[PDB]
C-alpha cells in the first residue's frame, strides 16, 4: 500500500471544501448499471483524474467521476467507472475511495457489478443478492489489508463472515415485492477472480463446485476494506452471462433507488 | 508488462530480416521434448540471447534458442528451452515469444510439457491431449493480459472455453490410430500452478478433486496469450510421474507431433 | 527473492561468532507460544532488529528476538516473534531465518503456529500435529523458493510429499500418551492462506472441502524452505478458535520441551 | 526514458482532438509571468491532471493548464504553472510537454523565468535575454535525452551551442527599442541548479565564476529537448532578486514584449 | 524521500518515550571522532539499528549508536557514525535524524567531520570551523528536499547564505584563545562530494579553485536539512590529511565540549 | 549496484572455459576507434549479448563484442562497443567488464575514446595521451562504486591521483618518436560529463578553466572502476572535433598495437 494516512484526509478534505453535500451513503456502480448516476438530484460532478490522489481511469475517453447528489431523499456520492485488478491497478489503489469515503462521513456503501451466473438457477438478466462472497486472489495474499494495519481504520485481523448486511437483505427482499415484480429476488456468493479472460468449462465447473453462484473481476476488495473501516455494506451482481458450464440494468437502477429508504440514521 | 507494441514489432522484423523462414505454426517444446528439435530440416537457429526483447535462459549452461524449420511438410519455428513463473519471470516475459510468433506469421501455436498424472487411470508414460485448463495463479490475478488491453493483438475479455482447438483434438485421436501404439491416447483438463516444488498428498488429492488429471507449471500462460491474439491452439502433456496420492515415451511423442502437422488446416 | 547466498553466510558466521552456542534445532513460537522461551537455560538473546539481513517485526513494541539455549537438555535456537506475508513481507524474507539456521548446525526445525478449527471434533485448546498442508499461495506463484535456484541450499524442485516427518509424527504419538488429557492429540491438514481478515463462511466450507483441518497464514513458507535446505521438520497448530461454518498454550510448551529428547541424533 | 513514442502520439493526438486550433508556438511562462494567458484570443483550457500522460503539479492548489489560443494574431499553446526538477520529477517528466507541442506542430519555443541575478551590473526589475546556458545537472548524467535515443524526435548527440535563435534575439532588441524602454535589454548565460535551497556565498561566487549571468531551477532540459527534436527557442529570464556576493511591474512589460515578438516569429 | 511526516512523529515519540531526557542540541561525530559520545554523563543509548525508521549503518562491526547525555550541563544527543551518499543511502536516508531531532525538541545543531585539505597553509591536524559550504551534488539535484515541501518542518525554497551561525562563529574563536592552542583556529568552506575515491590532483586543483578549502563527503546535506527545519548550525572539520596538489581528534573533542557553555538556551 | 561478487565470478569462469587465451591486457575501444579489432590475431569473438551477466547494446544493429586476439605480440581481450551512462546505464554496468577483466588475469587497461578537443592548441586528428581526469558525474555522487565496498576487489576510499600509469606515459612519448608524424603526442587533462548533447559555448569555457584539455561522454568509470581493482592503467582521446569556443584513427590504431611490447610482463 503506498497511500498514508493523511493521503486519505488530504483527498476527503479537498473534496469536503469543494462540495458542500454531506453524503452518508455511497455506491459504486458496476459495468453497465451506471445509468444510476443521472436520476441523482442537485447533482455535481468531479472527474476522478482531477481528485488528489484518485487512481486515474485505464480506458482513454472513458475516465469515470465522482457524482454528489440526491438519489431518492438520500444524500450520496457515487462512482461512475471503477478500478479492477485486471487493469493494473494493485488493490490499495482500487479501493482507496472506499476509505475516502469513510472520511468523508459515508456509513453505508453499496456495491453492485455485472457478473457471469455459474449457478444454473439464474438466468440472463436476474438479480442476486450478495450475501457471501469468495477472495480468491486473497487467498494468495493479494489484499488491499496487506501491510502493517492503520489502527485508525480498523483492527488488524477483521472479521468478514458478516460482510454483508443481515437487515439489508431482508429489506431487499420486502421492497423487491412491493415492486410487484415476476422473477424472484436470486441470492448467493460471489466469487472474485483476476480477469481479463473469462473462464474455461473446467475452472467454470471448479467455482460452483467451490460453492460460487456469480464469478466477477471486482467488489470483494472493497467490501473488505468497507469492512474493514466499519461501513455497513450491501449490494447485488447483475447476471448478463451465464457461464458455458459443458438490458436489466433499468431494474436494478430503481431497485437501488428505493432501497434508499431503507438504509438506517 | 513491460512491452510496448513497438517492441513485440521489432522482434518481428529482426527475425523476419535474419531469416528466409515464414512459418505458420510454433511449437514450445516442454521438458525433456527438445528433441523435437531435431528432425526439422532446412534449419536455422537462433539464441535467445541475440535476439532482440527476447527473455534470457536462467539455468546456467542451457542456453534457450529458437529454431525454424520444416517439420513434416509445414514451415514451424520452435522453442527449445522455455520459461516459468517459478524461475522468477512475469508472465508478460513468459509469453513474450507467443505475439511475437503471431506478427511472424504464425497462425498455429502448438504446446508440450511433462506433467505429474492426477487421474488414477494415467500411467507413466501417457501422453494425455490437452482438453481444457485450470489457471489457478490466474485466479488471484496473475495473468499474461493484466495491464490495458493492447486491441491490435485482441479483445480486451478474452473466451477461454474453446482454447484447446476441436478439430485438431479430433485429428490427434484419428491420427493416433495410425500411432499403431497399444495403449490409448488419454485426455483431460490440465491444471497449472506455480510451484517450482511439488505437491503434498492433500494438494494432489484436492487438485484430483477439483477436475484436474495433469498438474505442471507452464503452458497454460502461453495459451491465453496466443488465444488472445487469434492463434489455433493444440497440445499434449507426456505424464512423466503419477503424484504421490496417499523417456521411453517422449521419442512417441515427438514423432506423433510430427505426424500431426500434416493434420494442421492450410 | 533479494538476498545473495552470502548473506545468509554473513548472518550465520556473525551469529557464530556472537555466541559459542552451536544448537542441533530450531524452533519457531507461534501466537502466544512466546513463553517457549522461559524455560530454555543458558539462554543468550539477540533483538531480530540488531542481526544482519533479518527482516524486523511490524507491531510496535513487538520487538522480535531469536534465543540460543538448552531446552530439556538441549541445544536450540528459536524464534519469539514470527514474520507474515499480510504484514508486508515477501516470503523471501519471512523465510530468511530457516536458511540462516541450517548455516548454523540446526538439523531439525519445529514450527508451531495458532490457527483455526476447520475440523468439526477440534475443540479450542485442541494441539493438532501437522500431517500435511495446503499451501494455497504456492499455487498461484507465492513463493519463498521464486526466483533462479540457489543449489548450494537445495534443488530446483524439491519434493513435499513427506515434509512433517513421519518418525517424529509417531514419536509424538508415543509421547503425547504419557501427559494424559481427557483430549487425545489431534492430526491433520493446515491450510495457509494470507490474511490478514478472517475468513467468509462459504470460504470456511470451502477449505473445508479441500481437505483442511485448520486454517492460518504462516508456517507454510518456512517448512517449504526448511525441506528445500534438508532440514527435518515437524509442528503443531494450536487450535485457538472454531471456525463458523454456516489454558492450552502451556502445554504445548511442555509437550514441545518433551519431544526434544525425543528428536535424533 | 519513462516514455515510449507512443505515449507521446497518444497524448498529442488527444490534444489534436479536443481542439482544432493548432499552434504554431509554445509558451512555458516562468513564475508569477501566467498573467500572460489574458491577451490569448479564443482560449480553450486544458487541465494538465485531465490530459492523458502528462505530469500533474504537486502543490496542492496550484493545478496547472496548458492553454491553447491566438496571442498577437500567432496560434500558441501555453503553460500555466510548470514542473521542476526539485519538486521531484525526473527531467524526462518535466520536458514531456515539449515533445508533445513538437507533434502539435509547434515549431517554436518561447521560454521565461525568474532567476537570481549573478551580474553585478544587473538590477531587480531586469530582463536578461538568454543567450546560452551552463546546465550543471547535465553534467552529471542528469538529462532529459539519456536513455536509447528516438530518432523520429532527433538525433543522438544534439548540438547545444547554438541552442538560443541569434535573429529572434536581434528582433528582441528591436522589439524592446520600439516599446520605448530607457533601461536596456540585458543579456547573456543563465545556469541552471537543482534547488530547492538558494545558494550560498561561496556558491554565489562560484557560479559567477563560470561565467554565469543569472541563476535559477529550470528551463535548460525544455531548452535541450526542444533542440534536439528541431524547435526554434528564445527566452529570457526576470531577475527578481540579486543574489548574496559577500516584481509585478516589470510584468505587463514583460507580457508585450511576448505578444510584440509573436510578429517577428519567423513563418 | 521515502519518508511520510508521521514517520518522523512516530520515531520521535519513540525515543520520547523510552527516555526522559530532553536535548537542546545535537552533535553528530564524523570519522573518528565518537570518542566525544563519552565524556557524556547520564548517557543512555540507544543502536541505530532499533529505532524505528532509523537507517542501519553498513560497515559490518560498526552498527551506530543514538546516545543522550549531558556535556557542560548541556542536555544533548550525538551520533556515533554517521550515514553517507557513498555508501548508497539517498540523502533523505541521510539526513534523517536530522529532522528527527527537530522534532525532539533540539534548537542547534553541531557537525562534525575529517576533511582532506585544500587550502595548501592548512596542517594536518588543523582544526577548520566551517563558515560556508558548496554543494556540489546539489547542483545536480541530489538533494534531501528534493520532492514536495513539507510545510511542517520548513518553507519550499530556503535560503542557505546564512547556514553557519554568525555568532557561534565569533565564540568559537573567543573560546580557541582560552584554551591556550600552539596553532590557529582555521576557518573556511567545506565542499561536499560524493565519493568514495579520493581526488585526482586536476579535481584539488579545480575545487582550491571554486574557493574551497577542505573537501569531504558528507556534512552539507544534513545541514541543508537543519536549516530548512530552523535549527541553528556550526561545525567543524579534522584537517586529517593535505590532498596531493600536484592524533588531534581529542583537541577537536575538548573544543566541542568548551563550545557547549556558549551555546544558546 | 546490481552486481553481487559472484556475479563477476560466475562471468570470469564462463571465459576462462569458452577460450583458452589468457590476456593479460584489455583495450576499451573508443566509439570510433573499433578498427584495432581487425589487426587481431587468432582472434575469438563473443558477442556481449551471449556472455552471462554482460550488459547488451542499446544502438540496433551494432552488437558489441567482446574478442580475445593477439595484438602485437601479445594476447589482448578487447572491447568492440562500449557502454555510456548516456544511454541509460548505471556506472555498475557500464564498468562491469572492467571487473570480469581483473578476474581473468588481465593486469593492465588500455582506454582509448573519442573526445573534443579544449585546449586552444589542439588539432583535429591529435592523439592525447591521458595524463588526468575530472569526473563530473563523481562530484555528485553518481560512481561506479557506491554502495557497500566489495573489499575482495578492493579498498573502501582508493586514491586516484595516480590514476594514468607514470611508466606508460614515458613509453607513450617515446613510441611516439618513432612515429615520426608531423604533429607532436598531446598530453592532458580529460573531463567527463554525461551527455548525449554537446557543450554550449559556456560550457566549454567553463571546462576549460576547470583545467580539462579534452571532453567527453566515458572512459573515468572504467578508469575508477580499474585502479579500485589494481588494474594499470593508461590511455588516450582521438581529438576529433575542436569544441565551439566562441585516418588518424589508423595512426592511433597503430600507436596502440606499438605499445602492446611496452606494456610490463
Ligand atoms: C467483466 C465484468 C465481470 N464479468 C461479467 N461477466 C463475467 C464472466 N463470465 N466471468 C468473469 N470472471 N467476470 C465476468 O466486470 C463487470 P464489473 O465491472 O461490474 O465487475
Ligand atoms: C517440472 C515440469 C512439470 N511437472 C512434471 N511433473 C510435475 C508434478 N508432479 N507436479 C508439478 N507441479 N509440475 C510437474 O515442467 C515441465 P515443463 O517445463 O514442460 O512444463
Ligand atoms: C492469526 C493467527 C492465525 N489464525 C488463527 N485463527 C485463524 C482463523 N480463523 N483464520 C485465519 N485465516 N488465520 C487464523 O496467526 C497465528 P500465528 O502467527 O501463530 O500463525
Ligand atoms: C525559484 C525560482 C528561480 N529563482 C529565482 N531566484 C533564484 C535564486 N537566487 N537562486 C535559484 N537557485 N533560483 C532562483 O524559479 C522560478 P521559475 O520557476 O520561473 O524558474
Ligand atoms: C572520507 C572522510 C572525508 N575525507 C577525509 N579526507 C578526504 C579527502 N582527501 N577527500 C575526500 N573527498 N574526502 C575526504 O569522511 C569523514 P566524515 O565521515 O567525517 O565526513
Ligand atoms: C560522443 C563521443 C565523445 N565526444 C566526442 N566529441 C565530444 C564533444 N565535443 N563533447 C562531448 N561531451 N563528448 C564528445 O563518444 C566517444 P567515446 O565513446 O569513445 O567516448
Ligand atoms: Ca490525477
Ligand atoms: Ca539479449
Ligand atoms: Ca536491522
Ligand atoms: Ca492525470
Ligand atoms: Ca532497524
Ligand atoms: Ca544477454
Amino acid at each position: 500500500n503506498g497511500y498514508t494516512y493523511e493521503d486519505y484526509q488530504d483527498t476527503a478534505k479537498w473534496l469536503l471544501s469543494h462540495t458542500e453535500q454531506r453524503p452518508q451513503v455511497a455506491v459504486i456502480c458496476g459495468s453497465g448499471l451506471g445509468g444510476l448516476v443521472n436520476k441523482l438530484t442537485q447533482a455535481q460532478t468531479f472527474d476522478y483524474s482531477e481528485i488528489p490522489n484518485f487512481p486515474e481511469s485505464t480506458v482513454p475517453g472513458h475516465a469515470g467521476r465522482l457524482v454528489f447528489g440526491i438519489l431518492n431523499g438520500r444524500a450520496c456520492v457515487m462512482m461512475q467507472g471503477r478500478f479492477h485488478m485486471y487493469e493494473g491497478y494493485p488493490f490499495w489503489k482500487v479501493t482507496f475511495p472506499v476509505r475516502v469515503f469513510r472520511l468523508l462521513g459515508v456509513e453505508t456503501l453499496v456495491v453492485t457489478n455485472a457478473a457471469g451466473g455459474l449457478n444454473p438457477n439464474f438466468e440472463v438478466g436476474d438479480i442476486m443478492l450478495i450475501r457471501d462472497h469468495i477472495n480468491l486472489p486473497g487467498f494468495s495474499g493479494q489484499n488491499p489489508l496487506r501491510g502493517p494495519n492503520e489502527e485508525r481504520f480498523g483492527v488488524r485481523f477483521p472479521a468478514m463472515s458478516d460482510a454483508y448486511d443481515r437487515d439489508m437483505r431482508q429489506k431487499a427482499h420486502s421492497t423487491w415485492k412491493q415492486m410487484g415484480e415476476q422473477r424472484e429476488l436470486q441470492e448467493g456468493t460471489y466469487v472474485m477472480l483476476g480477469g481479463p479472460n473469462f473462464e474455461t468449462v473446467a475452472e467454470c465447473r471448479l467455482l460452483r463446485n467451490l460453492g460460487a453462484d456469480a464469478v466477477g473481476m471486482s467488489t470483494v476488495p472493497e467490501v473488505i476494506v468497507a469492512r474493514h473501516c466499519g461501513l455497513r455494506v450491501f449490494g447485488f451482481s447483475l447476471i448478463t452471462n451465464k457461464v458455458i458450464m459443458d438490458q436489466a440494468a433499468q431494474k436494478l437502477e430503481q431497485f437501488v433507488s428505493l432501497l434508499m429508504a431503507s438504509i438506517p440514521v
